[PDB]
């Protein structure tokens, strides 16, 4: 209604959020969205800022003593670190049509990385958690970050290294939230400001004031050798995330900054050697491969993401015809790399020992 | 006193403004030096009906004159 050249005061406007830049922390959150145009009901839509929630998303959405959660999850987003932020809106749990659609949706979009559905709702989420265990064992990169109910895994994904629960529920001025929305938040301003190879667990979750169930040592002692990864109060931090292990009971994926590591690799790596497929398959354009992932991971060893001390202990690049293929199989068409890399793990207990003698 | 059409002071901020900025800049910030006050002192609601024309209203304020005030043409 601007039509003056002048300029306009409004006196009750909301204050607006910022978001950050993050290429390894790509969100998709399946949880009940409101949309105001329907063309985006079935679809996934991109949400690069709060902004931009408010244009296409019904972002007040009035309670009737059911209240909508949905849109206060993204504000504990963005205010625990943004990204590009993918949506799904899918209304109600048992419509098994949405749910059997959507593996091939997320195909479909190049870039997501986690997964994390953020419903208050048990039994929403065991229908999404199931829809979602198929696509995590497939090598395509994908996290998910699962909410326990009562301090177990929700079973739907039970020893996947691709998986991390995370238990208490966390309340805001109070409607009680699944930890998802923030714990996703974190990943992506841990990821910016620390790497990928930094565990995720010292971050005091911003915007919330408590948890539902204040969890003690003797109970996260029974968790912890499960993944279940506690937020935990500390009084004078706040809520601290706290633990960073997988489902997978492995010493290899027992972490969730190892496994991470791992996959963002591997996933930079393959937009490095997609402008290398089609070549002519003979030795110079193996070459050409074995020197783009070996430029890929000096950097990744000079900025401390690899644990070596020679760069010839942290990782090995190997491509030849004698060596990782036969003949048969250059005639078929195709090229085999052996790559390998050595990563660090975290100190997770700290004993004190403390004595009076000398 | 007496009114002028404000034709001969628009052609000289002009040259001021493209002298001093280029003519990529909006000739609309410039105070008139010379005259006091316009003939008729023009509201924000009567220029709202008109700034979606090009009519570029010659302004008053008080801490700075008379104002040309729009950079609008007739397309």
């Amino acid at each position: 209604v601007t039509s003056v050249p002048g300029v306009y005061i409004e006196e009750d406007a909301s204050p607006a959020m910022s978001v950050s830049a993050s290429a390894t922390a790509v969100p998709l959150f399946v949880a009940r969205f409101t949309p105001l145009k329907p063309e985006l009901a079935g679809v996934i839509t991109r949400i690069g800022s709060w902004l931009d929630y408010t244009i296409l998303f019904d972002s007040n959405v009035p309670s009737s003593v059911v209240d909508p959660t949905a849109s206060v999850a993204l504000r504990l987003y963005f205010q625990n670190g943004g990204g590009p932020c993918y949506l799904y809106p899918l209304e109600k749990a048992d419509d098994n049509g949405p749910l059997a659609a959507l593996p091939d949706l997320i195909d479909e979009v190049g870039e997501i990385t986690l997964l994390a559905s953020p419903d208050p709702d048990e039994t929403y989420r065991t229908a999404v958690y199931g829809a979602l265990a198929a696509s995590l064992d497939q090598h395509k990169g994908y996290f998910l970050l699962a909410d326990s109910v009562n301090g177990d895994a929700p079973s739907a994904v039970g020893g996947s290294a691709q998986v991390a629960v995370y238990y208490p529920n966390v309340e805001v001025p109070p409607l009680s939230l699944p930890p998802s929305a923030l714990i996703a938040g974190v990943y992506g301003k841990t990821d910016g400001e620390r790497g990928v190879w930094k565990a995720p667990a010292n971050v005091v979750l911003n915007g919330v004031s408590d948890v539902s169930v204040r969890v003690t040592n003797e109970q996260q002692a029974e968790l912890n050798p499960k993944g279940i990864n506690v937020i935990r109060h500390f009084s004078d931090r706040g809520l601290v995330v706290w633990g960073s292990r997988t489902q997978k009971d492995d010493d290899d994926w027992r972490y969730i900054p190892v496994r991470r590591l791992f996959d963002a690799a591997e996933r930079d790596i393959k937009k490095a050697l997609q402008p290398m497929v089609f070549e002519p398959n003979s030795q110079l354009t193996w070459k050409r491969v074995q020197t783009a992932i070996d430029n890929y991971l000096y950097r990744l060893w000079q900025q401390g993401a690899l644990a070596g001390n020679k760069a010839e202990e942290a990782y090995f690049v190997r491509v030849g015809k004698g060596i990782t293929m036969t003949q048969d199989e250059i005639n078929q068409g195709k090229m085999i790399i052996q790559v390998g890399m050595a990563a660090v793990r975290p100190a997770e207990f700290i004993i004190l020992k403390f004595t009076q003698d000398m």
